[PDB]
């Protein structure tokens, strides 16, 4: 069944005490799964007697054997990916007597989508600037290039998966029922995905940023999205955006996988914009 009662899990120095933990509300439908907003204390290691709130990764009702051991070795995946800043980084682990609980960092600001559709100028309006948006997409492709680093692959990457902490820092969420408006022409007609077509998906999730929350090609039906895609239909720019940040988002967009930029290049010249605030 769900614990392990014929399954082989190792002791790690991450497990944390499953007394401690104290689940909670549930954040979100789980297309990656079941996640659950804990209260974890003393998982900082520097400050205890103290409550942090996590997020953590049980597992559904209707589990299966393979849903488990997916769930392990996504957590050793974790595990190896290491630690930056912008990224959902693992905080702790419940392994050895008991269910598996997967402890990744909280964001206390919700999704970036309903963060910037609410975060609109005249839904709540906390004022929002080009300068704090210029940030916001450095931050995502600095976090961009270092996933892509660790060669992993983003299921579905998009304003709607990305995640903000009340210290107002970005982080990626997905690292390891389709968003078609999302995938590359290459990715979504030969169904293989690359670092071009995570390039491809980081600009539509840009445009999605630019517009404060924007449903990509708005009034195209699925079903010739392809099609309209494959005759040279890009998106056009958003309101308010400059040209140059535009034409680095079309780049991204390029038919070619080949000439798209890298993703390193993409990061210089966002530290580039970022110096000219
Ligand atoms: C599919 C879609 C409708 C959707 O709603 N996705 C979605 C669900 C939940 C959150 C979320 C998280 C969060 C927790 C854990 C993981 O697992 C993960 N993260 C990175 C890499 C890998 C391989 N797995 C998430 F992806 C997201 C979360 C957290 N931790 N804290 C606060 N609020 C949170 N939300 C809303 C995001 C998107």
């Amino acid at each position: 069944a769900g614990v392990s009662e014929y399954e082989l899990p190792e002791d790690p120095k991450w497990e944390f005490p499953r007394d401690k933990l104290t689940l909670g509300k549930p954040l979100g439908e789980g297309c990656f799964g079941q996640v659950v907003m804990a209260e974890a204390v003393g998982i900082d290691k520097d400050k205890p007697k103290e409550a942090v709130t996590v997020a953590v990764k049980m597992l559904k009702d209707d589990a299966t054997e393979k849903d488990l051991s997916d769930l392990v070795s996504e957590m050793e995946m974790m595990k190896m990916i290491g630690k930056h800043k912008n990224i959902i980084n693992l905080l702790g682990a419940c392994t050895q007597d008991g269910p598996l609980y997967v402890i990744v960092e909280y964001a206390s600001k919700g999704n970036l989508r309903e963060y910037l559709r609410a975060r609109r100028p005249p839904v709540p309006e906390e004022q929002m600037t080009f300068k704090d948006l210029v940030s916001c997409t450095y931050q995502l492709a600095r976090g961009m290039e270092y996933l892509a680093s660790q060669k992993c692959i983003h299921r579905d990457l998009a304003a709607r998966n990305v995640l903000v902490t009340e210290n107002n820092v970005m982080k990626i969420a997905d690292f390891g029922r389709l968003p078609v408006k999302w995938m590359a022409p290459e990715a979504l007609f030969d169904r293989v995905y690359t670092h071009q077509s995570d390039v491809w998906s980081f600009g539509v999730l840009m445009w999605e940023i630019f517009t404060l929350g924007g449903s990509p090609y708005p009034g195209i039906p699925v079903e010739e999205l392809f099609k309209l895609l494959k005759e040279g239909h890009r998106m056009d720019k958003p309101a308010n955006c400059t040209n140059e940040l535009y034409m680095m988002m079309r780049d991204c967009w390029h038919a070619v996988p080949s000439q798209r930029p890298t993703f390193k290049q993409l990061v210089e010249d966002l530290d580039r914009i970022l110096t000219l605030t």
